[PDB]
């Protein structure tokens, strides 16, 4: 009943930013969400010379 | 039975944030949640030379 | 009845931030969660010479 996996990771980030979720796993009924005026105003600048492998 | 995982991780990261979550993993019926008003006003510059493997 | 790992990790990080969540992780019913003008204002620099393996 093998199972396996041999993960082999090299990956590269510059910069890695997590989620900002307001509301997020709420398991219940008859209950109350609400997300009232959000506003995302974030700005992101990436440069780079040479992106890619080889 | 065997399970066999065997990972190798080389991964790299300039810079690393976690999530900003409001309001996470409430189990339960009946329950109120509210998020009012949120703001994302956040930069992010990321700049590079040379970006990749090999 | 096997189970296995075997994990290697070279992994590497310049700078890392944990998460900033509010309200986590909050079991029971009927409950009440209010997150009241929330603002990420934050700013992130990165900048590299050559960023990736070999």
């Amino acid at each position: 009943v093998q199972i396996i996996n041999k993960k082999l990771d090299l990956s590269n980030v510059q910069s890695k930013c997590g989620s900002k979720d307001n509301i997020k796993h709420v398991p219940g009924g008859g209950s109350v969400q609400i997300v009232y005026k959000p506003v995302d105003l974030s700005k992101v600048t990436s440069k780079c010379g040479s992106l890619g492998n080889i």
